[PDB]
DNA sequence: AAATTGTTTATAAACAGCCCG
DNA sequence: TTCGGGCTGTTTATAAACAAT
């Protein structure tokens, strides 16, 4: 069944979005839309705090390091260089 | 007796800080935090040890530590991050 | 065995600062 | 351009499920 709950911590989740992009780098938005998209149970069933639960994993865990552009800014989520098994969800 | 506007954290490391060798069993944190701040005392409900508890195994700031002996627990405090916070320094003169 | 101690994950909330329409 | 509200990031608290001592 595509739509009940993963059995994957968010601290998980936030590894899989993050490794399946080429530079190893997730904006926000872009980490809630690979959730939802790959566990739908995030965008038809969670109650709204499951987003606040992601970006309380983010600043939980040193593993996941925020990364400004050299813009003055833009701003995305890696994993930790030292730290990355490249978890991807395949 | 109203809840203190301390942290956990901050509470822990208090209690760590009175003793002589800055180590303490988890018992004596919750005697410590019981005596000097009755709100956990008296009003409290039980899962403020479980807190508590949580606190020392989520900060790595908190390091358990055997004795040499083996035979006791201790909490301590990472010396990377040792501010060395003491009780007496949360009080102010009075104005 | 039973209770205490220790670890991890989830959920909620307060709040600061940034962004943006 | 300012304004105000939504978004992003950090922190603390509470509960729980559970393992280990
Ligand atoms: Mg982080
Ligand atoms: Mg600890």
């Amino acid at each position: 069944s595509v739509s009940e709950r993963p059995p994957y911590s968010y601290m998980a989740m936030i590894q899989f979005a993050i490794n399946s992009t080429e530079r190893k780098r997730m904006t926000l938005k872009d980490i809630y839309t690979w959730i939802e998209d790959h566990f739908p149970y995030f965008k038809h069933i969670a109650k709204p705090g499951w987003k606040n639960s992601i970006r309380h994993n983010l600043s939980l865990h040193d593993m996941f390091v925020r990364e400004t552009s050299a813009n003055g800014k833009v701003s995305f989520w890696t994993i930790h260089p030292s730290a990355n098994r490249y978890l991807t969800l395949d």
